[PDB]
């Protein structure tokens, strides 16, 4: 009934580890692409199905490896994830959003044949960490056709983003690089009230929480991406009536919890 439904029925523990799909990677060379500095694509193997695309941006001075695990994680649960390298490690959120748009264009038009065989170009989303999360919000403004957006401990001088693209903002309670009361929380509060939006706050986490395998980040990112890129209602259960002990705060306009 749902053509985009992938994988078995999800349980929460199954979302804290790699999914049913085997993952292959492709190394997008820095000089083989214009508009961004290459990166790594993670895509399912041993399957003839098609999956939505995700473009991921690391943060200031960081590179794609800082999100490698995550680029793998979503991939094993049924996605084509391209975690980008930027032209400069000192690029700022708007440049990173431009490079994310470039990476999505590459994924749709110039990716290898094996990647292109697994990609549904009509279902795309974006994720990022810090200045990459701010870029996530900015591109959600620029490309309103995106299915979802997941900014992880986002950072941006601008706190207001007018986007209809559903956003799941992860903030780290103890973050001193991008404090939540200055970034994640104001960004959630300034998102349009019609846009479906979730704010999860990882209890006692610091700014580098998304740079290694994290149970809560994995669960909520997979849930958001499944709910919006795959229209997969089976994951609504993890995003509604939440009592997660790893979280120090959960906010939502609860527009995703309805039928």
């Amino acid at each position: 009934s749902n053509p985009y439904q992938r994988g078995p029925n999800p349980t929460r523990s199954a979302l804290t580890t790699d999914g049913p799909f085997s993952v292959a990677t492709y190394s997008v060379s820095r000089l083989s692409v214009s508009g961004f500095g290459g990166g790594v694509i993670y895509y399912p193997t041993g399957t003839t199905l098609t999956f939505g695309g995700i473009a991921m941006s690391p943060g200031y001075t960081a590179d794609a490896s800082s999100l490698a695990w995550l680029g793998r994680r979503l991939a094993s649960h049924g996605f084509v994830v391209i975690v980008i390298n930027t032209n400069s490690r000192l690029d700022f959120p708007d440049s990173r959003a431009s490079q994310l748009s470039a990476a999505l264009n590459y994924l749709r038009t110039s990716s290898p044949s094996a990647v292109r065989a697994r990609l549904d170009a009509n279902r795309l989303a974006v994720a990022g960490h810090s200045m990459g999360g701010g870029a996530t919000l900015r591109i959600s403004e620029q490309i309103p056709t995106l299915k979802a957006g997941v900014p992880l401990t986002p950072w941006h001088t601008d706190k207001t983003f007018n986007t209809p693209v559903p956003q799941l903002i992860v903030g780290a309670e103890a973050d001193t690089v991008a404090p939540v009361s200055q970034n994640a929380i104001p960004m959630y509060q300034n998102l349009p009230s019609t846009t479906p939006k979730v704010y999860v706050e990882l209890d006692n986490a610091t700014h580098t929480a998304p740079n290694s395998p994290n149970a809560a980040i994995s669960v909520y990112t997979i849930s958001w991406m499944k709910l919006w890129v795959d229209n997969d209602t089976r994951y609504r259960q993890f995003l509604c009536n939440v009592n997660d002990p790893a979280l120090s705060d959960f906010r939502s306009n609860n527009r995703h919890c309805q039928l």
